[PDB]
């Protein structure tokens, strides 16, 4: 009877736990090893690898047929059986995942061997995206030169892909359907278990979007004092290639020319960290203090024996986009970094750290329970600590910013390039998944795949490419994550509950106190709180083995995904920036783009 089964089943899942680690282990490690080192050995190993695995997925699924694991009395129980139905790309036949899986390899390896020529040499053809291309995308303000290397870019790890993105739609389709989900927008979404989530999402970001638009307004009428109104319209979507990132996902790049308060200090630390001589190790170093500074766990040696933080010298291709790692054993956590001495990247540094820290807390939990409570939780974590480490009071601290006065200009300055990464990202991030949601679920013919992306980062960002595109192009997989399969909404989910994570563990620490105008929310800083880490240590610990919003609860008692503490945060900015707009009598909103020919 169902008695002695349950107690059976228990027992059933702690070995093939186990035995998953110890299968995921492999998996991992050769994965780890052909993003380390591009060749064709090394993707036929990952490859062979992952058919393997999938082929032992297979097996467990059906084997849970066999216990009556719905009817059982333990939440728990059931809550694991029901992890080990979900196989995703596994349910596919033999040859159509090993087709998969080649397909991925092919549009990743694209993107990371990506090479254009110099503007100045077309003789000298060896700059890679990091850090050659990035590195002018940031710096220069050269509308012709930057407009060369997006065209350049987008080119070799765009449109080069099309046939492959296509087949893995299709793949992508395939294997939702095989789980029964509709699309592959409904298998990403069902990490969320929210059946309102879309919604919710909607709802949120309807009430930032007001902001978002104000940001961009006045952004706009800058770049419009810069570059002259031959080159940025006042009415039209802002020309991409101008924003300081390939992407336009982030503007942080260009304060120096948006900044309210030019006359006032803008925090911009890249310069002291090299003349204080910060190396790569020092940055991790830092980082792991942090941790440890509010109680939570030091890197282990793995980490620093294993681990890859600075592009190697040789003549490899490798995988230079940042990642963590969980190899699934014991204190076997890596980052691969091609680690630079900015700003930019101490916040990078922080997010990866962040990855660390969760694989840390959870690892005693069965297998199926090593993830984050959702993945949003998992990108907010290293988040939180970067919004510490960017104000000007923890700076000041590590002696990276000095002569610093926090007058209400200087603060103007400081909220608005927090907001140049923060509530800019936002429109963008929705935009990655809306994109692969409407591909996935159907609803835009091949033939107007490329003017698809362009209309929704148009709609929601009011941003368009530097030049006249058409669907003899493919642009969306030039980022990253549209090439590696990355689901991109958790990034949106990230930047929404990292600031009630944030604001909760500034409560906390005695760092924040609404009615106190000595400590505003943003110059909290959260290092040496023991305090902010027990909130940390609670949630983090707990892993996937409940429901995200009993991961909030462990948290702050909060069970809501909430817009509010976002909106609290740039409140003050937000009021002096509607005026500010109108000060200036700055246009508002955007024309539909023409830069995308049907
Ligand atoms: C996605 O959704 C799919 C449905 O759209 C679903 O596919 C279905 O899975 C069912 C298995 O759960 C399967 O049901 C079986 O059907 C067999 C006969 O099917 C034939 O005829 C169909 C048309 O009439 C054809 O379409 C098929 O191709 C087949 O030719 C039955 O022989 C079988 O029965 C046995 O099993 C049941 C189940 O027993 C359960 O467990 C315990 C056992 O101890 C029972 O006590 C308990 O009561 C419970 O019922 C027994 O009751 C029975 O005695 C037999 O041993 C079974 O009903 C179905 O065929 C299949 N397809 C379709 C079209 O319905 C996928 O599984 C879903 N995928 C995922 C990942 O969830
Ligand atoms: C650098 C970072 N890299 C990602 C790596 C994600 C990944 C998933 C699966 C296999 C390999 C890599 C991450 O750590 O989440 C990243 O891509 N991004 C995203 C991006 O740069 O697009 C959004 C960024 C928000 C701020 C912190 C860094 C976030
Ligand atoms: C890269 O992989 C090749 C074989 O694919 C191996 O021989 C070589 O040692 C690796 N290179 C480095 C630098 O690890
Ligand atoms: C550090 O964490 C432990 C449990 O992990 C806790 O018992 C202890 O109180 C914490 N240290 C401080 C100073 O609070
Ligand atoms: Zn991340």
């Amino acid at each position: 009877a169902l008695v002695k089964e349950e107690i059976q089943a228990k027992e059933y899942l702690e070995n093939l736990n186990k035995e998953l680690a110890k299968r995921t282990n492999v998996e991992t490690e050769a994965a780890w090893a052909y993003g380390s080192n591009i060749t064709d050995e090394n993707e036929k190993k990952k490859n062979e690898i992952s058919a393997e695995l999938a082929k032992f997925m297979k097996e467990v699924a059906s084997d849970t047929t066999k216990f009556q694991w719905r009817s059982y009395q333990s939440e728990d129980l059931k809550r694991q059986f029901k992890a080990l139905t979900k196989l995703g790309y596994a349910a596919l036949p033999e040859d159509d995942y090993a087709e998969l899986l080649d397909t991925l390899s092919a549009m990743e390896s694209n993107f990371a061997k990506v090479k254009v020529c110099d503007y100045k040499d077309s003789t000298k053809c060896d700059l890679a995206l990091d850090p050659e291309i990035e590195e002018v995308i940031s710096k220069s303000r050269d509308h012709e030169e930057l407009a060369y290397y997006w065209r350049e870019f987008y080119d070799k790890a765009g449109t080069a892909v099309r046939s492959q993105f296509e087949r893995y739609v299709e793949l992508n389709t395939k294997a939702a359907k095989l789980n029964n989900f509709t699309s592959g927008a409904e298998a990403w979404l069902d990490e969320y278990e929210d059946d309102t989530f879309e919604q919710q999402l909607e709802d949120i970001f309807a009430d930032i979007r007001p902001l978002y638009q104000q940001i961009h307004g006045y952004v706009r009428f800058r770049l419009r004092k810069h570059y002259g109104d031959a080159v940025v319209s006042e009415t039209g979507p802002i020309p991409m290639h101008l924003l300081g990132n390939m992407w336009a996902q982030q503007w942080s790049e260009i304060a120096d020319i948006v900044s309210p308060f030019p006359e006032k200090p803008l925090v911009d630390v890249s310069a002291e960290m090299e003349k204080q001589g910060y190396t790569p190790l020092k940055m991790f170093q830092m980082g792991d203090d942090f941790f440890t500074s509010m109680n939570l766990t030091k890197l282990p040696q793995d980490f620093w024996d294993k681990s890859i933080i600075e592009k190697p010298t040789d003549g490899r291709d490798l995988v230079c986009h940042a990642s963590a790692w969980d190899f699934y054993l014991t204190d076997d956590v890596r980052i691969k970094q091609c680690t630079r001495v900015t700003q930019d990247q101490l916040f990078t540094v922080h997010h990866e750290l962040g990855h660390i820290q969760y694989f840390l807390q959870y690892q005693h939990q069965p297998f199926v329970y090593r993830t984050g409570a959702n993945p949003g939780f998992h990108e907010a974590v290293g988040d939180v600590l970067s919004l510490s480490v960017s104000t000007p009071k923890h700076l000041e601290k590590i002696g990276l910013l000095k002569d610093y006065v926090r007058d209400d200009e200087a603060r103007i300055n400081q909220l608005f390039l927090t907001a140049l990464d923060k509530i800019v990202f936002l429109p963008f991030a929705f935009t990655m998944d809306k994109y692969r949601w409407s591909l996935f679920r159907g609803e835009v013919d091949k033939a107007n795949w490329n003017c698809a992306f362009w209309k929704l980062r148009d709609e929601y960002s009011g941003i368009e490419p530097p030049v006249v595109r058409s669907e003899k192009d493919f642009d969306a997989p030039a980022k990253y994550h549209i090439s590696a399969d990355v689901e991109y909404l958790r990034y949106l989910v990230s930047f929404i509950i990292q600031f009630q994570f944030y604001k909760s563990a500034c409560i906390k620490a005695g760092q924040y106190d609404p009615d106190n105008v000595e400590l505003p929310l943003d110059n909290c800083d959260i290092y040496g709180s023991a305090a902010a880490g027990a909130a940390f240590h609670n949630m983090l610990s707990m892993g996937a083995s409940k429901p995200w919003p009993d991961a909030l609860e462990a948290f702050n008692g909060e069970r809501i995904m909430s817009g509010k503490a976002i909106a609290e945060y740039f409140e003050p900015l937000r009021v002096w920036l509607e005026a500010e707009n109108i000060k200036n009598n700055v246009h508002i909103g955007w024309t539909t783009s023409n830069k995308c020919v049907s």
